């Protein structure tokens, strides 16, 4: 993949990935206590958006299975927005840890079935938001449905507003008719997600890896993975690991193109027009 | 200001600011390696080997001005599957701040390079296509500098306008504004100036050496061009135009003229991001139309 063609190009032997952003402004502070890192956002779904990493962090911390940076504190700033003070923790991008942290993604998804976790629908307690966009968590019984209302039609109701997009319209009526069909009859069981599993988004220490970040719900475990495999950086490992604990269910190819259209449209929802070729394209294929 | 409310709320006497960069942003990623660091752009269009050629050409026409800091081109990769990657030196950088009146000087020496030395470039426009944003730009090359911006920056943005949104409002201002134009222009010298070409505060910094630009779209333009999106989307301390109209005053109608270039930036704005934009694009046009 990617970074092979970057050490044979460069004719490098090493190739270590940089492990602030482009939602938040992030910078590292020492304190009498000790160091912690902030996020600061200036918009005024500043504090929402932070609230929402709060609950996100706090429900994957209480599962007791991955490292998370423990949340501290969300401050309104004179002004508009919001800072949200978090630990800090010493950081380096997601290489030998890689097959551990496949382990761990795989338990946390099979948590709500094996630990003591009832969670019997698709959804959150509370409102995460995609970036700078809020996102609905209303409980729904039925995956496709939760996924289809609140999550690609969500995006594409914005791409409607801000870019009146026919072609988007008209691919998704005739893509909506064919969701279900995607699922090949199975049980969905909702699992909880980091929810934005992005290369830049896990990374490791001496202990083990670490996920940050997180935009987190009960959805299709499958989910999770989409975002990691379309914007590379994972070890092979990884997936490796992660799916001799969870194989891959009939249909995953497909539900893979489904999952990565959702990134495509928030792409295109906060970076603007690189992303509509991608979207669009994706679109096409499933309906192919 | 912050840093005072984070001392007030964490209760700390020291807020000493520590760190790197980290992972990063839909712009690319950084990676260090036998040779150094390096940063990698990756774009799976198809278009994207002529986006990063403009802007190899654009940084590769900066560079031989010797008059400001930008990060060398090192390859660009034709990728599996389409698209391509464009690999370039790693600059260890800050937000400007302590640079930006050595940044107003060189962006001014900059500005007048083209009219003061030995070769000399006397259209507008430029040798090869550059994008501003994802866009590619037509450069082609035009004697009168009022013609090539109302052709090739402000009609080729509303002609996409017209493709993609059909909005009447923006149509109909157009064929009002554009027999204006002339106006905002008679009785000036405008002589071609090679422009970074898209100098928001998010495409300058600085280190301990001095100030660094990145991410061009250069072409030859008006060298009042170049300020409209950095005057427009704010960042930039003041020393920075202090010292850069220390060396290029502002010429006389140069607020209306900022009013006409802030519109291309709207105009490429709405094109790139959708209708958040189009209410100033409409309004900075009625401005002009005052
Ligand atoms: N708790 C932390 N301690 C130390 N460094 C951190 C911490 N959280 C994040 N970082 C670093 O700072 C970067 C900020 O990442 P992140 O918070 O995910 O970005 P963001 O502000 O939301 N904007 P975006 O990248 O577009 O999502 C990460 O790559 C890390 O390198
Ligand atoms: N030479 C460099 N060395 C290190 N970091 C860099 C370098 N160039 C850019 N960056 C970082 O990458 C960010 C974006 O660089 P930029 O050239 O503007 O990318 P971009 O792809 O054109 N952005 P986008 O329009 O969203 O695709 C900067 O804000 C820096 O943090
Ligand atoms: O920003 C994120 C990851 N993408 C950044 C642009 O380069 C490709 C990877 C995630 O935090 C998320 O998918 C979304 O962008 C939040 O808006
Ligand atoms: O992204 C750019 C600058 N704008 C980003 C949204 O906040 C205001 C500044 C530039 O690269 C260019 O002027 C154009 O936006 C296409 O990218």
């Amino acid at each position: 993949a990617m970074e092979q063609l970057l050490r044979a190009e460069l004719r490098t032997a090493t190739l270590r990935a940089f492990g602030a952003g482009c939602i938040s402004e992030g910078r590292a502070y020492d304190t009498d206590a000790g160091p912690v890192f902030v996020k600061v956002n200036r918009r005024t779904q500043a504090r929402q958006m932070f609230e929402g990493e709060v609950a996100s962090l706090e429900a994957l911390r209480s599962t007791g299975l991955v490292r998370v940076p423990r949340p501290m504190k969300v401050i309104d700033l004179p002004g508009g927005g919001a800072a949200f003070v978090m630990e800090h923790l010493k950081m380096k991008s997601l290489s030998s840890q890689a097959s551990k942290l496949g382990e761990q993604m795989a338990d946390l998804h099979l948590y709500n079935q094996k630990g003591s976790s009832y969670v019997d629908k698709f959804g959150f307690h509370t409102v995460t938001c995609c970036g700078f966009i809020p996102q609905v968590n209303e409980w729904q019984d039925d995956w496709p449905t939760f996924f289809a209302r609140h999550r690609l039609q969500a995006q594409l109701d914005l791409i409607e507003k801000d870019y009146a997009d026919r072609e988007a319209r008209e691919l998704w009526s005739r893509l909506q008719v064919k969701i279900p069909d995607l699922f090949c009859g199975l049980e969905i069981v909702p699992a909880l997600l980091h929810g934005d599993l992005w290369s830049g988004n896990v990374a490791e220490d001496d202990v083990g890896p670490i996920i940050y970040d997180p935009a987190s719900f009960y959805g299709h475990s499958e989910f999770e993975l989409a975002i990691a495999l379309m914007f590379g950086g994972f070890p092979r490992s990884f997936f490796t690991a992660y799916h001799r604990k969870i194989p891959k269910a009939p249909g995953f190819d497909q539900r893979l193109l489904l999952y990565q259209l959702f990134n495509y449209l928030n792409h295109w929802n906060h970076f603007g027009r690189e992303y509509r070729s991608p979207s669009l394209g994706t679109m096409r294929r499933l309906l192919k």
